[PDB]
DNA sequence: TAAATATAATATTTAATATTAATTTT
DNA sequence: TATTATAATATTAAATATTATATTTA
DNA sequence: ATATTATAATATATAATAATAAATATTTAATATTATAATA
């Protein structure tokens, strides 16, 4: 419902912030990595925010980039992950580091973050392995298909013949020979 | 709580928006039909936002003019309609298109929109014809007749109100079914 | 959480109302008597607003004065009646004649106000017998 | 969530206030001790407020100082104390007086506050004994 | 939870009935149609039942038939139907006649039910249209396989096979009697 | 959900009871009048019961008559009436005396029932004048 | 709902128990003191039990004596006391021993109970001292 | 509140049942294996029933053995597991291979159960490996491939292969006796 | 002065589990 | 000229236990 | 001796039906009130 604020840092204190917007200063909590990048009190700062909406109390959580807020929304949409758990997470590691650790299924790099046990690593890897894949049927097979089409095979029959056996680590000329020798 | 925001389009990321008013940006989601007429980033825009209050989240839903604003709030007032349903409906086609189709009662225009199936289409038709859209924004013979019509391609509603309009009383089947066949023309 | 509003009249679509304040428009619900008191569209006018909160939405109530707002609060504090019967009551009559009527304990004048029968009229009388002062 | 509020005092009505922050005047109630520090109507006054969110209401409680707001948060964090008990504690006595008497484990200085019995006093002292090792 | 009761009737105050099952009475209502099938005070009765759990109340509903319970449950699963509406509907008309009217999708026979609006009638008919279904021995299996080989569906064959001939009859005559039917 | 309970009195701790029905003994809350109509411990007895259901507890309120259960249902069907309030109502005096009082608008006799103020008594009078409708 | 239950023991897997009362086996939890007060499996045994009602589940809490169940209900009525905590308390200590520890301000005996902090122990002290006036 | 019921099977329609326990019948939904090991309608039986409570509904899910009931309990204790998923997985297969596949970290065994995705089963592995602390041949596929390439329809050929497999005899002879079925 | 009694005001989550620090033994 | 059953609509919704402490009446 | 083309098969683009998995939406019960049709 809220995406970003242009205000003035009326007061900083770990780990929250006060952003005086037209006389109105909002309680905004930020991670330590963001806190390091912030200028002094009274400076306009670029925080892209998301509000956590709970029945008894809300939470304003801003970030210097859209990507941080979006990944925090992904982390809070998770089953057993709360907000300040993920705040500790990107306080410990950056977006590229976390993304590469997920793609490498790394646990040792991220268990240094406090509050993270083995089951924390298990749940974060199992969710983030398939929630996002790219973060911001072969050339030899096609040559074989074209060669068998020129040899008289139908394109469907050539596709079936080249998909009949899983040729690996072999040249285009020899893979046709081993596929043609395969079924026969 | 929110009706209108005299402010500038801080960001444009489909389908969401950030609309800056005095430095305050808001997470605003609008249909694609709105996105066609939305000007460049930073330009002061005209967009009637709508708040939906949940126990877990809130979102803002902008509209260019009052007519689709009222259309959206009345559609969400239905028991079966959620926000993304009406968002897809407005993204697919315009208010005049949907009202002129509903008064024509064709589901085919409704169902080509992605995420819109048949059942949603007769729900829209029935529950809008249920008083919102006047303004722009048996016996053995009759049962035998109905069964014959079902066996001859008639859907039961046109076999039903034809019987209701011209019922047959104490006389043989062949003539009131004949005048009913003249009746449905 | 909100007590008063001071902004320019964005538009006039009764019985709803939009007040454009710092470029931000608020949906407020307004009495007909206040509709007789509103200026032209585009006029900076002060509205003394009260919010009601339910589980799925909220409604504001922009008012041109205080004591009408506190009498709204006192009425809606009753479990038997909600805000919109109060809207019908306040569109029916103003503060002083309502005060003398409840002090005179008459249901008949409350009957003519639309949407109100008899039993809710003595509900208003019984409940507001001993709540407020005469001002 | 407003952590600090700085607007002009639109009107004064005990125990509440209306702070017209560029057109919007919030229903804000502050303790009487802050009311002694409150300037007249129309002055730009800075409050370190905090919103209390309920299922049917939202309440703003402004504070001229950050630490009194922090103590308000500690008091409302207690299982039996809501906003108005902490309001009575803030209005009756001063923060340093509270911390000295908690270090002194006093009870009479607490019970003498109106609306406060022996039960609430012994509560606040014994569930507050564990804290304030940091200061 | 509750699926059926086999207890003794205690008192009759229509529509509210009390069913003393082993010392404890059960607050259950039955439709006036079921009032035309209740026994006397003190007589045992078996009622097919199904409960409804509300935020502040639990309501017990018991019918003479299990199929009536299932139709009631499917009516309650509808978004605009409360128990009072379903009781009004079934107090107006009985079950299979309402089923055929749902096949008919006609509002005339259901408007006459008191307290029922026409808009309610068409919305319930449209959202209740027919998506549901319409309301072994050696010789049995041999006939089923023979009619499967003859092209008849196994469910279609079985209902013609097991209906007319008796139990453990000669396979030829019972296949003959099963194929006696026409559409 | 239970409108009648033919059980055996297992325990007698007024105003609560245990009716051991086939080894199952539920908590049974009865008024002091029903306590006078109550037999001794171990006596089989039929109580005409009512259920109250809220989000954290269920209670049983067993009565000697149908009409007692129905009247208790219609008093708790009111907005501002709790269970113990109506318990004190029929504990103070008899049912038909209550019917005569509300048909005669006798607030005084209803005031002498303990736990009942003048305001609550006249509420009961006005919301029960026409609800009985002479049966 | 349930105050007493008289049925035959089907299984004894601590802390869980099932009691086949006329074919109906209710799952129920008792303290270990009650477990050693239990007879063998297959005999009919009478318990003074209590149901805890909430939005997601319903659990039974049996006791060999009614005073144990009463003190259970009084403990659970407190905000900071839960059923697991209370069952641990009465498993560790005798009911009369608990009463004497409350009257004698014996903190350490509640401290030595596993999972119990000294804070929670002195809470138990301070609310029980004015909660029960020695029976 | 409730753990066991001992009554008489008044009615049994899958996947539910009606157990008339002392005059009161309960609709209890039980798995396919349980329905296989249940006795006929009218036979008494004792069932390990688990209490299921929602804010607006309540259910029972009974078992012939307790360990089924506790394993159902920790399955429902997971946020990401509903009752239908647990019922489907226990209806499809037995619990011993379930705990062994949890120890063996097997997924494709769980995936073949209807309604089970790869992510669902792999999550079940992820939390169950920490929850549990103490607690056909080559010729079979060759015959199917040969029949498919010969001209036979793929599923009826596998039906003939699995009707009389060559577990103790050669592939050619089991093809020979598999061609007996369709003649 | 000691409560009585409304009267009004004020207040109102829980289990259940995963981490971590201090301790304990080898 | 009132009078009453029926229906569509449009609201409104559901807390109660526990203290603190006024007058009041001895 | 080359095409050619007048009759003969053919294979798939375009109609259809059948799971299926991501994505949502998630409240009616009681009761005044007001028309309203029919009525001493």
């Amino acid at each position: 419902m809220i995406g970003r604020l242009r205000g003035t840092l009326a007061e900083k204190q770990p780990p929250h912030l006060i952003l005086d917007v037209n006389g109105v200063g909002y309680e905004v909590e930020v991670p330590m990595t963001t806190l390091y990048r912030l200028p002094s009190v009274g400076e306009p700062v670029t925080l892209h925010t998301h509000l956590v909406v709970r029945e008894d109390a809300h939470l304003l959580y801003g970030f210097a980039e859209k990507r941080e807020r979006e990944l925090f929304r992904e982390l809070i949409r998770l089953n057993g992950v709360g907000p300040k758990l993920a705040l500790a997470l990107m306080s410990g590691l950056e977006v590229d580091e976390l993304v590469r650790c997920v793609q490498a299924q790394d646990t040792s790099t991220l268990v240094k973050i406090p509050g993270v046990g083995k089951k924390t690593a298990e749940r974060l890897l199992v969710e983030l392995k398939d929630r996002f894949k790219a973060w911001e049927v072969s050339s030899a097979e096609a040559d074989a298909v074209s060669a068998l089409i020129a040899l008289g095979f139908k394109p469907q029959e050539a596709s079936r013949a080249v998909a009949a056996v899983p040729g690996e680590d072999l040249s285009s000329e020899e893979m046709i020979r081993q596929a043609l020798k395969g079924m026969v």
